[PDB]
């Protein structure tokens, strides 16, 4: 039976409200409703791994696992495995694999942040789990973000601080967080940015939904402004939203948003918003396509919609040779040439690399760079011809195509990264000098750019 090079995920995101689910929540696995939903052709086919994430969650694990599980075996008529369940406080995550995946599916980690200090920790956070499918990493984040209209810049900090804490991955990638570690990074929650517009507008806003004009909305999201401004999620994708906001409705209807001020919300206005989202990030040149991006219009207990998106995913199989794993193959190598990193820093310490890849038995540290100023006031640490030949444990090219390297620059002085980034080796051609570049971020915020030169010698 061949190993499969490609799988697909369904994301769920659902702020229940701290209200039990109704009896029927089937439309939401099999994304109906409204937005980019899924073709009622496909409705028996089983995606190959399902994470839920919620937020105000009144249920056990025990009583969300059996609604999850029984809901997946009456659509699909398999009986799911449960991969890994974190709950903190009433954020969960639950992520469930057909059973033909559990052989496939290893190192499972899982992992929570508790956001804010004093007042503002107790209830707002992260959960997330990671884990290796065959030869491919990847991470799960389900987050509840900070509420109310006025707080856009907390739940920024907020990301921050989930991205910097949330230990999930391979350990020994010490410089990288969570934006680095996984082939496919899902991120999803109640996170909680909303339509920036006048409370005077609320009737105006409910009369676009109506007519099912997002534009005007969508261009006042804050998440999007936000991340066009490159204030928060920084390299990661979004489908468009099609949808009607998923927040805040009255319960048991979808007819009617309640937005007004009251005791129950601290006198708070809210503005029908998009405050449940997904997001990803893959490694560079890897397939990761959105097939749906949606919100149910039938599960109605809470004051927030269900939201779905699927996705198909590259993958590949754990590889052996005759060589490695347990030694390296001599007919591969990996060579950056004519490299220079050009950092935002105004510290004047000498830089060396770390290269990180599970095609290399080990990260391997180069020499220090050499400093020089940029006309415009940067950094640029030139390396010449001077980087480590890397050494990778197998040298057929259908393994090391489909490879990536993880760059870290670090200060001599501290031995701490200043910043972050992945080359991937998907090149147009082999035994020839291809231009490289990536971004380097440093906590998910720009810091630099790396540039150069990469020869991959593979077996062909
Ligand atoms: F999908 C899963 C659901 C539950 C547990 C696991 C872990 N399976 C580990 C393993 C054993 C042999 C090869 O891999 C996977």
């Amino acid at each position: 039976q061949p190993e499969p090079d490609m799988i697909t995920i369904f994301i769920g995101t659902w702020n229940m409200g701290n209200a039990p689910p109704p009896k029927k929540i089937t439309s939401w696995f099999l994304s109906k409703g409204q937005g980019k939903t899924r073709d009622d052709s496909a409705d028996y086919i089983p995606h190959d791994i399902y994470v839920i994430g919620t937020q105000e969650d009144p249920l056990s694990e025990k009583e969300w696992l059996e609604i999850l599980k029984h809901s997946l075996q009456e659509i699909t008529s398999v009986t799911f495995k449960t991969v890994a369940i974190h709950t903190l406080w009433n954020i969960r995550i639950v992520v469930l694999a057909k059973p033909e995946h559990e052989n496939r599916i290893s190192h499972i980690c899982t992992d929570n942040v508790k956001t804010g200090i004093a007042n503002t920790l107790g209830n707002k956070g992260a959960v997330g789990v990671s884990f290796m499918f065959n030869g491919t990493s990847l991470g799960f984040v389900n987050s509840h973000l900070t509420s109310g209209s006025e707080k856009k810049l907390r739940r920024n900090q907020n990301y921050m601080n989930i991205l910097r804490f949330l230990a999930l991955g391979d350990k020994k990638l010490s410089p990288f967080n969570i934006t680095h570690r996984f082939t496919h990074l899902f991120w999803f929650g109640d996170l909680n940015y909303r339509v920036d517009l006048p409370t005077w507008e609320a009737e105006t806003i409910i009369q676009k939904i109506k007519q099912q004009q997002y534009a005007d909305l969508l261009s006042h999201d804050q998440l999007l402004t936000e991340r066009r401004e490159q204030k928060v999620f920084l390299h990661f994708e979004e489908e468009e939203i099609t949808f009607a906001p998923t927040y805040r409705f009255e319960r048991l209807t979808r007819d009617k948003y309640a937005y007004t001020k009251q005791k129950a919300t601290g006198m708070k206005y809210n503005l029908p918003s998009w405050c449940d989202r997904v997001l990803w990030k893959s490694y560079p040149l890897v397939h990761v396509v959105c097939q749906s991006y949606g919100s149910t219009s039938d599960i109605m207990t809470s004051d927030h919609s269900p939201v779905f998106a699927t996705f198909e995913a590259g993958v590949t199989s754990q590889f052996v040779s005759k060589n490695g794993p347990g030694t390296v193959d001599s007919q591969g190598q990996i060579e950056f040439l004519r490299c220079y990193a050009t950092l935002k820093t105004k510290s004047q310490t000498k830089f060396y690399l770390e290269f990180h890849s599970s095609c290399l038995e080990s990260f391997v540290k180069s020499q220090e760079g050499e400093n020089e100023e940029g006309s415009e006031g940067e950094l640029v640490v030139k390396f010449g011809e001077t980087l480590p030949k890397l050494k990778p444990i197998i040298s057929d090219p259908e393994y090391l195509l489909d490879q990536h390297i993880l760059i870290s620059i670090k200060s001599s002085d501290s031995d701490e990264s200043y910043g972050e980034g992945c080359i991937a080796l998907r090149l147009e051609a082999t035994e020839t000098q291809l231009p490289i570049y990536t971004p380097l971020t440093h906590h998910g915020e720009l810091t630099g750019h790396f540039q150069g030169e990469i020869k991959l010698q593979t077996s062909q």
